[PDB]
Protein backbone atom coordinates (compact mmCIF):
# COMPACT_ATOMS: atom_id res chain seq x y z
CA UNK A 1 0.00 0.00 0.00
CA UNK A 2 3.17 2.00 0.42
CA UNK A 3 6.55 2.74 -1.44
CA UNK A 4 5.12 1.96 -4.68
CA UNK A 5 4.80 5.13 -6.46
CA UNK A 6 8.42 5.76 -9.16
CA UNK A 7 8.12 9.62 -9.65
CA UNK A 8 9.73 10.80 -12.66
CA UNK A 9 10.69 15.17 -12.76
CA UNK A 10 12.70 17.06 -14.61
CA UNK A 11 15.67 18.73 -13.23
CA UNK A 12 16.91 21.74 -15.29
CA UNK A 13 14.75 23.88 -17.83
CA UNK A 14 11.81 21.25 -19.06
CA UNK A 15 13.44 20.27 -21.93
CA UNK A 16 15.19 16.79 -20.45
CA UNK A 17 12.74 14.19 -22.61
CA UNK A 18 11.19 12.87 -18.94
CA UNK A 19 8.45 11.55 -21.90
CA UNK A 20 10.65 8.98 -22.87
CA UNK A 21 12.16 7.71 -19.74
CA UNK A 22 8.43 7.65 -18.93
CA UNK A 23 7.65 5.44 -21.73
CA UNK A 24 10.63 3.23 -21.01
CA UNK A 25 10.01 2.62 -17.56
CA UNK A 26 6.40 1.65 -18.28
CA UNK A 27 7.55 -0.94 -20.48
CA UNK A 28 10.07 -2.12 -18.16
CA UNK A 29 8.21 -2.17 -15.19
CA UNK A 30 4.46 -2.86 -16.36
CA UNK A 31 2.91 -0.01 -13.56
CA UNK A 32 -1.20 -1.20 -13.18
CA UNK A 33 -1.54 2.75 -13.22
CA UNK A 34 -0.06 5.69 -14.55
CA UNK A 35 -0.72 9.14 -13.05
CA UNK A 36 -0.15 12.98 -14.08
CA UNK A 37 -1.07 16.72 -13.23
CA UNK A 38 -0.29 18.53 -16.22
CA UNK A 39 -1.32 22.05 -17.13
CA UNK A 40 -1.27 23.33 -20.88
CA UNK A 41 2.20 22.22 -22.52
CA UNK A 42 3.78 21.31 -25.71
CA UNK A 43 3.89 17.70 -25.50
CA UNK A 44 5.93 15.00 -24.21
CA UNK A 45 6.98 12.48 -26.44
CA UNK A 46 7.92 8.59 -26.49
CA UNK A 47 8.97 6.55 -29.20
CA UNK A 48 8.73 2.61 -28.60
CA UNK A 49 11.16 -0.05 -30.31
CA UNK A 50 8.84 -0.18 -33.05
CA UNK A 51 8.46 3.02 -33.87
CA UNK A 52 5.38 4.54 -33.15
CA UNK A 53 5.42 7.46 -31.17
CA UNK A 54 3.05 9.20 -28.88
CA UNK A 55 2.80 12.93 -28.39
CA UNK A 56 1.09 13.70 -25.30
CA UNK A 57 -0.38 16.99 -23.59
CA UNK A 58 -2.77 15.76 -21.53
CA UNK A 59 -2.22 12.00 -21.53
CA UNK A 60 0.56 10.64 -19.43
CA UNK A 61 3.55 8.73 -21.23
CA UNK A 62 3.00 5.43 -19.24
CA UNK A 63 0.10 4.08 -21.05
CA UNK A 64 2.34 1.81 -22.99
CA UNK A 65 2.69 -0.18 -20.05
CA UNK A 66 1.71 -3.43 -20.80
CA UNK A 67 -0.26 -3.64 -17.40
CA UNK A 68 -2.14 -0.25 -17.65
CA UNK A 69 -5.46 -0.97 -15.63
CA UNK A 70 -5.68 3.01 -14.37
CA UNK A 71 -4.98 6.31 -16.17
CA UNK A 72 -5.31 8.92 -13.53
CA UNK A 73 -5.13 12.76 -14.41
CA UNK A 74 -5.00 14.68 -11.15
CA UNK A 75 -6.49 17.80 -9.18
CA UNK A 76 -3.22 19.90 -10.86
CA UNK A 77 -4.65 19.28 -14.43
CA UNK A 78 -5.69 22.15 -16.40
CA UNK A 79 -6.57 20.57 -19.89
CA UNK A 80 -8.25 20.85 -22.97
CA UNK A 81 -11.38 18.67 -23.56
CA UNK A 82 -10.91 18.07 -27.04
CA UNK A 83 -7.42 17.57 -26.66
CA UNK A 84 -7.94 15.03 -24.31
CA UNK A 85 -10.38 13.27 -26.45
CA UNK A 86 -8.20 12.96 -29.55
CA UNK A 87 -5.18 11.30 -27.32
CA UNK A 88 -7.55 8.90 -26.24
CA UNK A 89 -8.69 7.94 -30.08
CA UNK A 90 -5.01 7.98 -31.05
CA UNK A 91 -4.65 5.24 -28.63
CA UNK A 92 -7.60 3.89 -28.18
CA UNK A 93 -6.14 0.17 -28.74
CA UNK A 94 -4.28 0.81 -25.43
CA UNK A 95 -7.04 2.27 -23.69
CA UNK A 96 -10.58 0.27 -25.14
CA UNK A 97 -9.88 -2.82 -22.98
CA UNK A 98 -10.36 -2.84 -18.78
CA UNK A 99 -8.63 0.14 -18.48
CA UNK A 100 -10.44 2.87 -16.29
CA UNK A 101 -9.38 6.67 -17.40
CA UNK A 102 -10.10 8.83 -14.15
CA UNK A 103 -10.05 12.43 -14.04
CA UNK A 104 -10.02 14.26 -10.48
CA UNK A 105 -13.26 16.12 -10.04
CA UNK A 106 -11.16 19.30 -9.05
CA UNK A 107 -9.27 19.45 -11.99
CA UNK A 108 -9.69 22.52 -14.73
CA UNK A 109 -11.33 22.25 -18.10
CA UNK A 110 -9.92 24.93 -20.22
CA UNK A 111 -12.74 26.97 -22.16
CA UNK A 112 -12.70 26.41 -25.68
CA UNK A 113 -5.99 30.67 -21.61
CA UNK A 114 -4.18 28.16 -18.68
CA UNK A 115 -3.67 31.18 -16.19
CA UNK A 116 -7.84 32.64 -16.45
CA UNK A 117 -8.78 29.43 -15.89
CA UNK A 118 -6.39 28.18 -12.96
CA UNK A 119 -7.07 31.60 -11.62
CA UNK A 120 -11.18 31.03 -12.29
CA UNK A 121 -10.45 27.64 -9.87
CA UNK A 122 -9.11 29.74 -7.17
CA UNK A 123 -11.77 32.17 -6.92
CA UNK A 124 -14.13 29.81 -5.50
CA UNK A 125 -17.14 31.48 -7.52
CA UNK A 126 -20.24 29.33 -6.07
CA UNK A 127 -22.52 30.00 -8.92
CA UNK A 128 -19.98 28.74 -11.33
CA UNK A 129 -20.49 25.52 -12.33
CA UNK A 130 -18.28 25.66 -15.32
CA UNK A 131 -14.76 25.48 -14.16
CA UNK A 132 -13.92 22.47 -12.31
CA UNK A 133 -14.62 18.92 -13.83
CA UNK A 134 -17.49 17.23 -11.51
CA UNK A 135 -19.52 20.17 -12.57
CA UNK A 136 -18.58 20.37 -16.53
CA UNK A 137 -19.15 17.05 -16.61
CA UNK A 138 -22.71 17.50 -15.69
CA UNK A 139 -23.48 18.99 -19.11
CA UNK A 140 -20.74 17.46 -21.23
CA UNK A 141 -21.23 13.43 -21.48
CA UNK A 142 -17.56 13.20 -23.07
CA UNK A 143 -15.69 13.90 -20.04
CA UNK A 144 -18.82 12.88 -17.49
CA UNK A 145 -17.97 8.83 -18.38
CA UNK A 146 -14.56 9.51 -16.50
CA UNK A 147 -14.96 11.93 -13.73
CA UNK A 148 -15.01 10.89 -10.40
CA UNK A 149 -15.49 11.61 -7.47
CA UNK A 150 -12.71 12.61 -4.57
CA UNK A 151 -13.57 9.49 -2.69
CA UNK A 152 -13.41 7.33 -6.00
CA UNK A 153 -9.94 8.44 -6.77
CA UNK A 154 -8.72 8.07 -3.16
CA UNK A 155 -9.93 4.09 -3.34
CA UNK A 156 -8.32 3.90 -7.43
CA UNK A 157 -4.92 5.23 -5.65
CA UNK A 158 -5.76 2.22 -2.57
CA UNK A 159 -5.94 -0.27 -4.96
CA UNK A 160 -2.97 0.24 -7.38
CA UNK A 161 -0.03 -2.12 -6.94
CA UNK A 162 2.43 -0.05 -9.06
CA UNK A 163 2.31 4.16 -9.71
CA UNK A 164 4.14 5.74 -12.43
CA UNK A 165 3.59 9.47 -11.82
CA UNK A 166 4.96 12.14 -14.30
CA UNK A 167 6.22 15.50 -12.94
CA UNK A 168 5.41 18.93 -15.20
CA UNK A 169 7.66 21.46 -16.93
CA UNK A 170 11.07 21.34 -14.97
CA UNK A 171 12.84 21.97 -11.91
CA UNK A 172 14.36 25.96 -12.47
CA UNK A 173 10.69 26.90 -14.19
CA UNK A 174 9.28 26.78 -10.58
CA UNK A 175 7.40 29.44 -9.22
CA UNK A 176 9.30 29.57 -6.00
CA UNK A 177 13.05 29.28 -7.98
CA UNK A 178 15.37 32.66 -8.22
CA UNK A 179 13.97 33.11 -11.89
CA UNK A 180 10.57 34.60 -11.10
CA UNK A 181 8.73 36.28 -13.00
CA UNK A 182 9.86 34.41 -15.87
CA UNK A 183 8.65 31.04 -14.90
CA UNK A 184 5.70 28.52 -14.42
CA UNK A 185 2.53 28.87 -12.12
CA UNK A 186 3.57 26.55 -9.68
CA UNK A 187 7.15 24.98 -8.00
CA UNK A 188 7.89 21.91 -10.08
CA UNK A 189 8.67 20.20 -7.30
CA UNK A 190 8.34 16.23 -5.75
CA UNK A 191 6.20 17.36 -3.06
CA UNK A 192 4.16 19.60 -5.25
CA UNK A 193 3.66 16.56 -8.03
CA UNK A 194 2.44 14.46 -5.52
CA UNK A 195 0.04 17.39 -3.57
CA UNK A 196 -1.36 18.27 -7.35
CA UNK A 197 -1.77 14.35 -7.57
CA UNK A 198 -3.20 13.75 -4.08
CA UNK A 199 -0.91 11.25 -3.61
CA UNK A 200 0.05 10.52 0.12
CA UNK A 201 3.39 10.96 0.57
CA UNK A 202 4.41 7.59 2.14
CA UNK A 203 3.33 5.83 -0.99
CA UNK A 204 6.52 7.26 -2.96
CA UNK A 205 9.22 4.65 -3.95
CA UNK A 206 11.57 6.50 -5.66
CA UNK A 207 12.54 9.76 -7.60
CA UNK A 208 13.89 9.33 -11.30
CA UNK A 209 15.39 13.28 -12.19
CA UNK A 210 15.88 13.62 -16.02
CA UNK A 211 18.54 15.87 -17.48
CA UNK A 212 20.28 16.55 -20.75
CA UNK A 213 23.73 17.56 -21.37
CA UNK A 214 22.88 21.44 -22.93
CA UNK A 215 19.39 22.55 -21.50
CA UNK A 216 16.90 24.34 -23.18
CA UNK A 217 14.89 26.80 -22.12
CA UNK A 218 11.51 27.34 -24.95
CA UNK A 219 12.01 33.92 -21.74
CA UNK A 220 13.96 33.64 -18.24
CA UNK A 221 17.71 34.08 -17.48
CA UNK A 222 20.46 31.54 -16.65
CA UNK A 223 22.93 29.98 -14.17
CA UNK A 224 26.56 31.78 -13.57
CA UNK A 225 28.60 28.85 -15.07
CA UNK A 226 26.06 28.49 -18.33
CA UNK A 227 25.85 30.19 -21.50
CA UNK A 228 24.26 30.36 -24.42
CA UNK A 229 25.58 27.98 -26.96
CA UNK A 230 12.13 30.78 -29.69
CA UNK A 231 14.59 28.21 -28.22
CA UNK A 232 17.76 28.89 -26.30
CA UNK A 233 20.51 26.23 -25.48
CA UNK A 234 22.91 26.44 -22.83
CA UNK A 235 26.15 24.97 -21.84
CA UNK A 236 25.60 22.43 -18.86
CA UNK A 237 25.04 24.21 -15.18
CA UNK A 238 26.67 22.49 -12.01
CA UNK A 239 25.01 25.06 -9.72
CA UNK A 240 21.73 24.28 -11.43
CA UNK A 241 22.16 20.91 -11.02
CA UNK A 242 23.08 21.02 -7.39
CA UNK A 243 19.74 23.11 -6.77
CA UNK A 244 17.53 20.91 -7.99
CA UNK A 245 19.69 17.47 -6.08
CA UNK A 246 19.32 19.85 -2.87
CA UNK A 247 15.33 20.13 -3.22
CA UNK A 248 14.45 17.10 -5.64
CA UNK A 249 16.32 14.23 -4.67
CA UNK A 250 16.23 12.02 -6.96
CA UNK A 251 17.38 8.34 -6.30
CA UNK A 252 18.21 7.59 -10.11
CA UNK A 253 19.32 9.42 -13.01
CA UNK A 254 18.91 9.22 -16.41
CA UNK A 255 20.89 11.62 -18.51
CA UNK A 256 19.60 12.45 -21.91
CA UNK A 257 20.77 14.01 -25.30
CA UNK A 258 24.27 12.42 -24.53
CA UNK A 259 24.40 11.83 -28.76
CA UNK A 260 25.04 15.29 -29.12
CA UNK A 261 28.54 15.54 -27.49
CA UNK A 262 31.37 13.31 -27.38
CA UNK A 263 32.50 10.92 -25.34
CA UNK A 264 34.73 12.98 -22.89
CA UNK A 265 31.74 15.50 -23.45
CA UNK A 266 28.73 13.68 -21.93
CA UNK A 267 31.07 11.31 -19.64
CA UNK A 268 32.28 14.45 -17.89
CA UNK A 269 28.37 15.54 -17.21
CA UNK A 270 27.75 12.16 -15.67
CA UNK A 271 30.48 12.70 -13.13
CA UNK A 272 29.39 16.40 -12.43
CA UNK A 273 26.24 15.25 -11.81
CA UNK A 274 27.27 13.38 -9.03
CA UNK A 275 29.45 15.54 -7.31
CA UNK A 276 26.49 17.97 -7.33
CA UNK A 277 24.34 15.37 -5.86
CA UNK A 278 27.15 14.02 -3.20
CA UNK A 279 27.54 18.07 -2.41
CA UNK A 280 23.57 18.33 -1.35
CA UNK A 281 23.44 15.02 0.35
CA UNK A 282 21.88 13.34 -2.49
CA UNK A 283 22.57 9.45 -3.45
CA UNK A 284 21.60 9.62 -6.88
CA UNK A 285 23.54 8.25 -9.60
CA UNK A 286 23.17 8.44 -13.45
CA UNK A 287 21.70 5.11 -13.91
CA UNK A 288 20.46 5.45 -17.73
CA UNK A 289 21.69 6.95 -20.62
CA UNK A 290 20.09 8.71 -23.47
CA UNK A 291 21.42 8.42 -27.06
CA UNK A 292 18.41 9.50 -29.14
CA UNK A 293 14.44 9.80 -28.78
CA UNK A 294 13.48 5.75 -28.79
CA UNK A 295 13.50 2.99 -26.39
CA UNK A 296 16.22 1.46 -27.96
CA UNK A 297 18.57 4.47 -27.42
CA UNK A 298 18.08 4.33 -23.71
CA UNK A 299 21.38 2.67 -22.29
CA UNK A 300 22.27 1.82 -18.71
CA UNK A 301 25.12 3.76 -16.94
CA UNK A 302 26.81 0.98 -15.86
CA UNK A 303 27.01 -0.79 -20.24
CA UNK A 304 28.54 1.87 -21.71
CA UNK A 305 30.84 3.18 -18.77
Amino acid sequence: HMENVDLVIDLQFGSTGKGLIAGYLAEKNGYDTVINANMPNAGHTYINAEGRKWMHKVLPNGIVSPNLKRVMLGAGSVFSINRLMEEIEMSKDLLHDKVAILIHPMATVLDEGSMAAMVEKLQRDPTNNTIVARDVAQYDGRIAQYVCTVEEWDMALMASERILAEGAQGFSLSLNQEFYPYCTSRDCTPARFLADMGIPLPMLNKVIGTARCHPIRVSGGHYPDQEELVRRVFSFSFIQMQKAMWTCQPDEVFLNFCNYLSPMGWQDIVHQIEVAAQSRYCDAEVKYLGFGPTFNDVELREDVM
